[PDB]
């Protein structure tokens, strides 16, 4: 049996909330969230991860990722298993910003093997890779004004879409007063959501889109 609630923040694999800010690399935020959590079940060592090493040096359509122009997680990580490497968020701070890439092999802090998608539309499936493998990179529908207005409770607006346009990170789910959910780290700061959090509603049959891109590395 899988267990009812996952939350791995409670494992200690999950970073401190970030600030984007203007530029649009929720996807590079979600992929090196990820990568942290697998980081840490490998090695015991929990470390935040250079999204700008993403946004700095993945822009360009060998990836079509756009750096701050929005991106997609799973080119992220081929750009690690291309790169040989990422490095932390202290060696490669975020700018929000494009810039020059800056990568350097010898501040190296993580690598990735290959990484693994989930089936498209299949909660069944991200509640497995959550329990079982780590948090996952996920897209969402957050188009919707609804999302920002979420404080507390379980986020599940009628006019969501599956028409996917923010990455974002699962590290958990559960039942919340009847509801299931998914828990969602964004990357608009603290004061987003609850504490940087949101859950999202589970099992409502791929409410905005949440397992519809699905996806996490291995190291
Ligand atoms: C985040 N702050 C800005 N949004 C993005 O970077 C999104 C994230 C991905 S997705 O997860 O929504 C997706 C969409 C369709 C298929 C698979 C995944 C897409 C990305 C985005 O907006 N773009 C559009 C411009 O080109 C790069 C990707």
């Amino acid at each position: 049996t899988l267990p009812d609630t996952v939350d791995w923040r409670e494992k200690g694999c999950v970073t401190e909330v970030k600030y984007q800010g203007s530029c649009g690399a929720c996807w590079a935020f979600s992929a090196v969230g990820a990568l942290e959590g697998q980081l840490k079940l490998k090695t015991g060592k929990l470390i935040s991860l250079s999204a700008q090493n993403l946004v700095d040096c993945s822009n360009e359509e060998k990836y079509g990722n756009k750096g701050c122009g929005g991106g997609y997680m799973t080119e992220a990580f081929q750009y690690i298993i291309d790169n040989g490497g990422i490095e932390a968020d202290a060696s490669y701070p975020y700018k929000a910003m494009d810039e020059k890439c800056h990568y350097n092999s010898k501040n190296r802090a993580a690598t990735c093997s290959r990484y693994i998608q989930l089936p498209f539309g299949d909660e069944d499936a991200l509640k497995e890779a959550v329990a079982t493998k780590g948090p996952v990179s996920v897209g969402i529908d957050a188009s919707h004004s609804s999302f920002f207005f979420y404080k507390s409770g379980v986020y599940d607006d009628p006019s969501c879409t599956g028409n996917v346009n923010h990455g974002v990170l699962v590290v958990g789910y559960g039942t919340l007063d009847g509801k299931d959910y998914w828990l969602v780290k964004n990357s608009w700061g603290l004061n987003f959501g609850d504490q940087g959090y949101i859950r999202m509603a589970r099992n409502n049959k791929n409410h905005c889109g949440i397992a519809s891109y699905c996806s996490y590395p291995e190291i």
